[PDB]
């Protein structure tokens, strides 16, 4: 698949919802490393989030420049990086190859949980992703 | 000062010295919103790190890239951000308004002790640049 479709599709926002659940995320979604949004499901609770294939595009842009960063350091890529504001937080985790798990989240949300959680989240829309794309 | 230089400087190296010592990251600098290094320490243990030039350069780099996201989710700028490779990582810190402490670490130092001595070391650098710069 090029798009995320039919089972692996309904799997995956399964997966977004619990995961938010689970966290107290506001917004939860799969994309892929071009921005390009796979999934995505919002907290009944949140207001509307930003346009969300900006939000994505720009995850993704600053995910491949921070690889600059790692490779200076080092290392191939990063998995997983955390940016904290005041209230809001972005947490972005490697879900396999060509995609991204991200959460959006305010301070009702443990960090702990957001990491424990969305850590398990990404290895299974990996596993979905895996398979279908 | 538009640089730092004299007592300031000397505790500003202090405060980067204790930081590595009480978190075991490998290297410590605190640079400039403008990528320019103010100070900079590396462990003893640790192996010559990187051109600090070029660290700091695209660390500084990708702060400023990161506000657009933080402005799309609803605050001014992003205070903190931790970037997790599978050994290697990346903590930077808001040291306040025009500079930020930057702490490379591997698997051997606790992030849970990068995260809390960074964010007093911060303030500490925080309180010597204000004074200073």
């Amino acid at each position: 698949s090029l798009v995320l479709y039919g089972a692996p599709y309904e799997r995956a926002v399964e997966v977004l919802e619990e995961t938010l659940r689970e966290t107290g995320a506001r917004y939860a979604l799969l994309i892929d490393r071009k921005g390009f949004v796979l999934a995505h499901k919002e907290a009944l609770w949140a207001p509307k989030p930003p346009p969300l294939d900006t939000l994505a595009t720009l995850v993704a842009s600053n995910a491949a420049a921070t690889q600059a960063l790692a490779k200076l350091l080092g290392e191939a890529r990063f998995q997983e990086e955390v940016h904290q504001g005041e209230r809001m937080g972005l947490y972005v985790d490697e879900a396999g190859e060509h995609a991204l798990l991200v959460l959006v989240f305010d301070e009702t949300a443990p960090l702990g949980k957001v990491k424990l959680h969305g850590k398990r989240a990404a290895e299974a829309l990996a596993r979905i992703a895996e398979e279908a794309l």
